[PDB]
């Protein structure tokens, strides 16, 4: 249903840096935690991936093997990352567990990833290396091993010649989460990420002359290719803030912007609502924001009244017309494959109430379908399919989901929506609708509804529906984080919520459970994952909660 015709590249990763190496003039700009910078040429970064890579190979480490990351520090993870991509290692790195000697998801994700590698070598860096060790003593992992990148940086550096890759052979392997069971591996070659990188360039006609700011953590594929890789590929000027930083202080990002005249950026919509939040103290400062020109919502579902409310606050901030980008992508085509031309607050109105994600890219197809597989007419929901060089092939070691969602050429994202005119707008995604008495309802809505109300915390809020056996019906279920300073005093918030939701969609949540903010499921870069939340409240996990909040009520 769509098109895009671009000239086929077959450079590799190793290449790319190599011709990036010749700007003396740009590189990478590391924020620290403590604000204070460091800058690392193409060249330097170039001399150090290949220390690294001399430690890799050292400690036995061959071509076509994979190792995974657990770097926290920026200044370690991007170096390791390039002397994978240098050696023809397949670097699989992983979201940095909260901790590691507590229950979370991202311990389980390491645990079960390790075990489908083959027991591969784990890199770390000085702060994390004895935490994740203890890890493996602890629960016996037969063969478990941990490195500092700062030990292989010491590597007598003996270096032979690089070697000469195929831009078809994997060059990267990126784990998410399903929604049950096992973690999917997506296989990403240089062909895949450089298709991703020539078409998001040739389409929105960026040049060396960039500045790339990125603040999501590392291991997702936003942050490596999009604001890494092709920050490279450009020869551009790149930033990594520790998100930590941005979450703990929203206006540093906005400050940011304008101390490094940063033309590209990007972040999912809560971050968004995050700034809205600062509406207030936005007033008595003013920023300089005029040198951003493509800045990225993407990541998870776009709030139009979010949307429209942060373009009328930084408007006031010089941030020109149209510079706000809405875009669809995900791990398995190197992040963005879909560009929004920009936004007009024009069509953005009690209107729609989707967001245009825009068009493909160039080399890149998508089309809307039924559930036979045919194309449907546009501005009507169906599932979105996607093709092309940017796309990856299949997933590590998994034949019966290989056969699943490939199929003739496509790639099934398990997303719903609608094409018009060429713009790819997204409703929703697979068994996670709001049905009720055949009347649609959407997430993202009630979320957003929600979170304007003072005690929600902005960013832990899910809305989901579940059947309930007993009364044959569907319930729409709410959880949010309080506010609060601290819970439980979030117990005349979950009034407000009922309330506040009844007045505007017409339906009420059946339960609305406030949750402790360590214990809200977010993937790395901080969208809720409903599915995770979903199960929890059918165990009951809440349920004591539920039994408490109700016995509070009825006083
Ligand atoms: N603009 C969007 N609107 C609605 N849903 C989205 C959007 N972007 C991503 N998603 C959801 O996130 C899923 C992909 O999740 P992950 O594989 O974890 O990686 C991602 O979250 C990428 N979407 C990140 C990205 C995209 C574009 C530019 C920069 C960065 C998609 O299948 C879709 O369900």
């Amino acid at each position: 249903s769509l098109g895009g015709q671009l000239e086929d590249n077959w450079r590799t990763l190793s290449e790319v840096l190599e011709t990036a190496t010749k700007h003396n003039n740009h590189g990478i700009t590391y924020i620290r935690n403590d604000a204070t910078e460091y800058f690392q040429s193409y060249q330097d970064l170039y001399q150090d991936a290949l220390v690294i890579l001399n430690g890799l190979e050292q400690k036995g480490i061959k071509l076509g093997h994979k190792v995974i990351l657990q770097i926290a520090k920026n200044q370690d993870f991007i170096p390791a990352l390039w002397a994978c991509f240098l050696g023809g290692i397949i670097p699989v790195p992983l979201t940095v567990a909260p901790s590691y000697d507590l229950e979370n998801s991202a311990v389980k994700k390491l645990e079960n990833v390790w075990k489908i590698l083959d027991n591969p070598l784990i890199l770390s860096d000085s702060e994390l290396i004895t935490e994740i060790e203890k890890l493996g003593t602890y629960s016996h992992l037969e063969g478990w091993q941990v490195i500092s990148v700062n030990e292989l940086r010491k590597a007598p550096s003996k270096i032979e010649q690089l070697p000469i890759l195929d831009p078809q052979d994997a060059a990267l392997l990126l784990f998410t989460s399903g929604s049950t069971g096992m973690p999917k591996g997506v296989i990403l070659t240089h062909h895949n990420i450089l298709s991703m990188t020539a078409g998001t360039v040739v389409m929105n006609h960026f040049t060396q002359q960039e500045v790339t700011l990125n603040w999501m953590p590392l291991d997702h594929v936003g942050a490596i290719v999009f604001l890494g890789i092709m920050a490279v590929d450009l020869a551009c000027d790149q930033i990594h803030v520790p998100m930590e930083l941005v979450l703990r202080q929203p206006l540093q990002w906005l400050e940011l912007i304008q101390k490094h005249q940063v033309s590209i950026s990007w972040s999912p919509n809560f971050a968004f609502s995050l700034i809205n939040q600062q509406a207030e103290e936005l007033k008595h400062v003013s920023y300089n924001l005029s040198s951003m020109k493509f800045l990225v919502n993407a990541g998870e579902q776009v709030s139009v009244k979010t949307i429209r409310l942060f373009l009328e606050i930084l408007e006031k901030h010089q941030l020109q017309e149209r510079a706000i980008k809405p875009a669809f992508g995900m791990t398995e085509s190197c992040s963005g494959i879909t560009w929004s031309a920009g936004l007009s607050k024009n069509e953005l109105t009690e209107e729609n109430s989707f967001v245009s994600l825009g068009k493909p890219i160039p080399g890149a197809t998508i089309r809307i379908v039924d559930q036979e597989n045919n194309p449907l007419p546009e501005r009507e929901i169906g599932r979105l399919q996607i093709q092309g060089n940017s796309v990856t092939k299949g997933y590590y070691n998994n034949n019966e989901l290989n056969q699943e969602v490939f199929q003739e050429g496509w790639f099934t994202t398990g997303d719903l929506g609608y094409l018009s005119k060429g713009e790819l707008f997204i409703t929703g995604r697979e068994k996670q609708e709001i049905i009720i008495n055949g009347v649609n309802y959407f997430a993202h809505e009630l979320e957003t509804t929600i979170e304007e109300l003072e005690g929600v915390k902005v960013s832990y809020t899910a809305a989901f529906a579940v059947f309930d056996q007993s009364r044959e019906t569907d319930l729409l279920i709410i959880t949010f984080s309080p506010e609060s300073e601290q819970f439980e005093q979030g117990i005349k918030v979950v009034r407000k919520i009922r309330s506040h939701v009844t007045q505007k969609f017409g339906i009420a949540p059946a339960y609305v459970i406030p949750l402790e903010r360590n214990l809200v499921p977010k993937t790395s870069i901080g969208k809720v994952q409903k599915s995770k939340l979903k199960k929890d409240f059918e165990q009951g996990l809440f349920s004591s909660r539920i039994q408490e909040i109700d016995q509070y009520l009825a006083k």
